[PDB]
């Protein structure tokens, strides 16, 4: 509860609370939220084809998004912004997006077969934490923060993107590894890891019977709940303020399995 | 007369900033970022922007990095282009699709379009003030909107007719635009004033416009409409200019006598000499437009670029 859950949990929030939580205008943060919604979606598009609307759209147009934000970025001069600043949002958005191909590509390289835990959560660190620090990084980099605040929104995000990335693994409940099947991978003898590999090696609702029967879902929601508390003491870095308080709320599912879907 | 400014190598240094960043035995997403990059070739594109960047007296430590932005966004460009792309003329290499699948090849040129952002923000650190790095990004960026636009109409506009200026258009921002890119990046980063860059910007798209039109050609020395056959049209009686139509317009014909069909009604109305003259027009106009930039070998240089035959993308 607390705020309601709204769904969609995206970077037009994340990037202007960011801003507005160092010191930032608004001024400059709503036409960055432009910027940030065109390569999200970009990102978007060419996620949609991976997991198998038309291929040259999705691909082109995607590309084109990615255009899209980082000329809207450097826009946001006439609005305003400091070119220093900008400069380094520049330098702050093409790390997150190699960050995000990296990931990808290990996503299709992982199927089929048990990766290292930590193998998984770094994955998802860059896959789904860089989604959301490109909406941080941008917005304290464009509203004036500080090295240790860019570093806690860092950290922030990260952790923010490791959580609800697990707990989309958690509503099953490619043979793509998930932390569930993983730690029950771990806690199981020989005997019991060679089920698992073999079964990521429709009908394999088998897959779901092997899990519930080895205790997979429960393992991951401890994990979960670890790295909501590192993203919200990464947040006290910040001085208090509304936008510090409505960004720490946002580690627990504070927005529905819509945002999942979205 | 005299030189007062130098004369570098532009083409040897920037192949060695390339392979130094992607250097042989690289994995992870570098590994495809580097198949998309070797073999190395001409990368004409980088040495534009670089010879820009220095006819309006700028640094090469800024133009470089600019440079090996301008490589990884236009091949990353193309890897996506190959997965749209159906035919393949034996003048090429294998597509990235085809050895490593497509989802790869879909991350992978997205590795190279922010290799590119990231290697245009290094201009930063290399002296460029952030208001001419910011700048870049703006130039970049609407460039890379236009080839892309124009790579969907090539498909979109295939087999029918359309308007010459609609063909002048299109080829204006899959060529010129590439131009553009380099040029418009490399004299923002050099200093160029505002009517410098207006300068460089007409000199891309008419460079661009001449080097479509001279491969329009090879073809008269993929089975679709080029400016030879939309010259053809026009000067043909109506009666022929319906065939030209009906051929185009329908796509399921065989592709061998539809191209023969096109190329006799191109050489029954002289739409290969009509596009060279067309061509030799806008060379023309390219060299003008180098007039607004100050006398260097750099200046020298783009003009040798509009000689048949030095410029190849």
């Amino acid at each position: 509860y607390g705020l309601v859950p709204f769904g969609k949990m995206m970077g037009p929030w994340l990037l202007i609370r960011s801003a507005l939580a160092v010191g930032g205008d608004i001024a400059t943060a709503l036409p960055a939220a432009v910027a940030l919604e065109c390569v999200q979606v970009g990102a978007m598009m060419h996620d949609d084809i991976i997991d198998c609307f038309g291929e040259p759209t999705a691909i082109v147009g995607g590309d084109g998004l990615f255009f899209h934000g980082f000329a809207a970025l450097s826009e946001c001069r006439e609005a305003g912004a400091p070119a220093e600043r900008v400069a380094q949002a520049f330098t702050v958005l093409s790390r997150a997006g190699l960050r995000i191909g990296s990931a990808a590509l290990r996503e299709i390289r992982m199927s089929r077969e048990i990766c290292s835990v930590q193998d998984y959560l770094d994955m998802i660190a860059d896959k789904s934490g860089a989604l959301l620090w490109m909406a941080c990084g941008v917005g304290g980099t464009l509203g004036g923060a500080d090295e240790a605040a860019l570093k806690a929104l860092s950290q922030y995000s990260d952790q923010l993107g490791i959580a609800y990335q697990i707990r989309d693994d958690l509503m099953a409940y490619n043979g793509r590894p998930t932390l569930p099947v993983l730690l029950a991978h771990e806690r199981a003898p020989r005997e019991q890891q060679l089920r698992i590999e073999r079964l990521l090696a429709a009908e394999r609702k088998a897959m779901a019977d092997l899990v519930g029967a080895y205790d997979g879902a429960q393992a991951a929601r401890e994990v979960s709940h670890r790295h909501v508390q590192l993203a919200t003491r990464a947040l006290q870095t910040l001085p208090p303020s509304p936008h510090r308080d409505a960004l720490e709320d946002l580690t627990v599912p504070g927005r529905l399995v819509l945002e999942h879907h979205h």
